């Protein structure tokens, strides 16, 4: 143990779990760190490959074609999704004497695209070619990714292209649209934004990209990036690395809060098209992998609990079907306090109230 | 106490969030007034109140260069801007003082909503790329 | 033209065919804009909420809303949709605005 | 002495304050997650930063 | 993990 005959090394973070999903139920200390590993496979209008049949493609959509009259209506498998997955938290102490609780909140995340030397398959076994007695085209054109972390889902809104198009509705748990959310037949307003048109997603394979995009009106708690690049075989550059480091951080200083305890990732990817000798072509994803870091940080609770567990019971507070009190219809017709006392008032007739500001004003009797 | 309880750090409080109707509202010397706008472009069609012309909005009519000395373009033929005048409250009540209140915009966050919509490669007409193929999309 | 110099006041009746900001003028206001054209050439955008982007000159201040209102103002034509009649047209996507403003004293 | 803290727990009721999405599976049996690492304190640097235990 | 309460009748 002499410090002058043995070297001494760098301190490093010491680890304490390496393995699966379920030692997230380890009791930590008031500081540590947490790193946790996620990948999507995207839904690609295929979102399963147990099926016996239309597993044959898999994160690919089905040889899309333009329609050729008034009105469209693509297939359920036609349009492509994304991918959404809350990974589970443990639940944290609390401290109710100084009314603190401490909860998840991410730093930092890493991105990259796996799979990214699978477009490099220039020998497919259907894939048409670009000159004649030659190789293949390979997959280019129209990429789209666009990945979202938050302790929140995303807040979407309506952006279709065309409102005439019909798409298919949700008979067991179809791709949900703008008429599926707000019911009524939609209008053209929504062919541009409109503020009545807003969702939250639950459902992965089941929201399309075609008509929903991120909208950065509600989102405080969930940050994403995104890019396009479209066009008919236009190149596809993307870059990955193991050393690029998103610091996710906020003006004001704290990442997004994982309400409860819950980090809803989210993730879609489109990277080309892959040409088929008859024609027919296809989006084809690729999943993400992500590697995003936790740490434990302390908040306020904004929300009183005592006055918030009363509001809850039937017993407790009972609500009762009477006759209106509030409202435009109000029985109730004159309501009055009374704090502390002053001296004689001018006639028991006057009537005060409490401006803008918050100062006591005794308005004045004009006619009427 | 700062006895015994875990320290948070401070951020700007809210005060109020809502709608368009509580602008009006006085505050201290200081505030970080953030305002969420938006504005979709007129251009082509400026409403779509008409019915049976509004088939397409937020786009033109058909360009196409005319081939006859001068050309004529429509109203509907050509893009235009998109401007936007949000109201604001009145600061100084007495305006004879020495220094007069003024807000100044410092930070603006845009983004464009909407962008992965134009992945629409699949439509009732969009033509073609090649024989049997899927259209063009947005360029 | 030096004599050829309007303002910005109506809606959709300003054509960017046929007006470009004078530098001159606009010394209070600011504005970013870009351009990219061409028959099939490709449109990239990338897209973020925390891309916050400062106001400040290089004297420190920023609009100031004279008449207390702010001017805001954009047009986000984006590309070209084609029809398999061969017939072209235009598509716009509206934008998202988040201004940031501040009391100080003048 | 109570397991769970009032505070938190009380708001897992409320669906605006707490949501619930069924997404991909993330717990259970063939989720897709990988590896979860744990780091707390410190200590002298490792032979490597993947020990097999 | 918060989740598993959930399994209200």
């Amino acid at each position: 143990p002499k410090p002058g005959c043995c070297p001494n090394v760098a301190s490093v973070p010491k680890l304490l779990v390496k393995g699966g999903v379920e030692v997230l139920s380890v009791v930590t200390g008031e500081d540590s760190i947490t790193q946790i590993e996620l990948y999507l496979n995207p839904r690609m209008g295929v979102n399963s490959p147990d099926l016996p049949t239309t597993s044959n493609w898999y994160t690919y959509t089905y040889d899309l074609q333009p329609k050729g009259s008034s009105p469209d209506q693509p297939i359920k498998e036609n349009l492509p999704a994304y991918s959404v997955a809350r990974v589970s938290l443990p639940m944290l102490n609390e401290d109710i004497t100084c009314d603190t609780l401490q909860m998840w909140e991410a730093i930092s995340v890493k991105t990259e695209v796996v799979g990214i030397s699978s477009l490099i398959n220039v020998h497919y076994w259907d894939m048409k070619r670009v000159h004649d007695y030659g190789a293949g085209i390979p997959v280019s054109g129209v990429n789209y990714h666009m990945f979202a972390i938050g302790g929140e889902p995303l807040d979407l809104q309506g952006l279709v292209l065309d409102y005439q198009t019909q798409y298919p509705k949700t008979t067991n748990g179809g791709p949900i649209t703008i008429e599926t959310v707000l019911g009524r037949k939609m209008t053209p307003k929504n062919q541009g934004l409109d503020p009545q048109a807003k969702a939250k997603l639950d459902k992965d394979g089941n929201y399309p990209i075609e008509v929903w995009c991120p909208d950065p009106s509600k989102n405080e708690n969930s940050r994403y990036y995104g890019s396009i690049q479209t066009g008919s075989q236009t190149p596809t550059v993307l870059q990955f690395s193991n050393t690029l480091t998103t610091v996710l951080l906020d003006e004001n200083g704290v990442g997004p809060l994982c309400k409860g305890d819950g980090l809803f990732i989210s993730c879609a990817d489109i990277v080309g098209f892959l040409f088929k000798t008859s024609g027919k072509m296809a989006l084809h994803g690729l999943p993400r992998y992500f590697n995003v870091t936790l740490r434990k940080r302390w908040v306020k609770n904004p929300y009183p609990v005592v006055n918030l567990i009363n509001s809850l019971f039937s017993n407790l507070m009972p609500k009762v079907s009477g006759q209106p009190m509030e409202g435009k219809d109000n029985q109730v017709e004159e309501v009055r306090i009374y704090e502390g006392s002053e001296q004689l008032p001018g006639d028991p007739d006057i009537v005060r109230f409490l401006d803008k500001f918050g100062q006591e004003k005794t308005v004045y009797p004009k006619p009427s």
